[PDB]
């Protein structure tokens, strides 16, 4: 529709030309406001944090309602401008899987987006908090069980349909669990197409829309891969609404909700590439799907 490169396109060109991705990434690190995270650093919360230096801010943390200790390492990332809100969280610990499902229940979450593998370069990054066989999984501490209803196994992701049961009330909800299986830790998806096909499979289930609770997005720390997913999705939504977006300023605004979103210069560059390609969307999504080779 315009011959002239968009601002984002031109920024990308000269960022690449001048090899300026690391300096831009360092600028974002330098301009990121720190906010209090006292609750994360309570001594009784030590066994609730996977990583010492990845903490939710006091002002945006997700609270476990009606619990002795209401702490979970999870952040409500709220972009009013985009009518978009996500929970970003760490990969649950063996002792916080029960808190995870409580939070999914209380927040009226329909979708969980998992961007990590359980084991990455011989480090355990997440507990297996959902079943893969016909066995009901019990979370006695918060009173939930999870059962696998069905699964769709693609070449680079699986979608699990889960029955989450509040055992105290008998009430059940179907949760879509979108598991990206080939996005390495501190790394990037194989292509903008593979990432975008995944994102649009999440969108198409209705799981990111205002009529459900916030989607829960997690990886290992809930900032790198989770920040990439959330940034791209938020920038795309801002752009269709007709906003003329600065990706750097959108990232600094999302970083006010959860520290350290986007962990590498390459992740930042990939975010740009996915936003540039994503801006082009019924047939565009058809090409992404085929280029993703999801059926191999």
């Amino acid at each position: 529709s315009n011959a002239m490169p968009t601002t984002i396109e031109r920024e990308f060109e000269e960022l690449d030309t001048q090899r300026r991705w690391q300096p831009l990434y360092l600028e974002i690190r330098n301009e990121s406001h720190d906010y209090p995270h006292r609750v994360a650093k309570f001594p009784e919360n030590r066994n609730r944090n996977r990583y010492r230096d990845v903490s939710p801010y006091d002002h945006s943390r997700v609270k476990l309602q009606n619990a002795e200790n209401d702490y979970i390492n999870a952040s409500l990332v709220d972009i009013e401008e985009a009518q978009r809100s996500y929970i970003l969280t760490q990969g649950p610990l063996p002792n916080t899987c029960c808190h995870f499902w409580l939070m999914v229940w209380q927040q009226k979450t329909k979708a969980v987006v998992m961007l990590n593998r359980i084991v990455e370069k011989e480090s355990v990054k997440c507990a297996q908090y959902w079943p893969t066989d016909d066995q009901e999984m019990l979370f006695k501490e918060t009173g939930f069980s999870v059962k696998l209803l069905s699964e769709d196994v693609k070449s680079y992701y699986t979608v699990h349909l889960l029955q989450l049961e509040n055992i105290n009330s008998g009430e059940t909800r179907t949760i879509s669990h979108f598991h990206y299986t080939t996005w390495p830790d501190f790394g990037v998806p194989e292509s903008p197409a593979s990432f975008l096909n995944f994102l649009f499979k999440v969108r198409e289930s209705g799981s990111l829309n205002p009529d459900h609770g916030p989607a829960v997005i997690h990886c290992s720390a809930g900032i790198g891969r989770s920040g990439t997913f959330s940034l791209v999705d938020t920038c795309l939504v801002l752009m269709e609404k007709g906003d003329d977006i600065n990706i750097k300023q959108v990232l600094l605004n999302m970083r006010k909700y959860r520290m350290g979103l986007i962990q590498t210069p390459d992740q930042l560059r990939f975010s740009y590439m996915a936003i540039i390609e994503g801006a082009k969307c019924s047939s565009i999504q058809k090409r992404w799907k085929e280029l993703s080779k999801e059926d191999l």
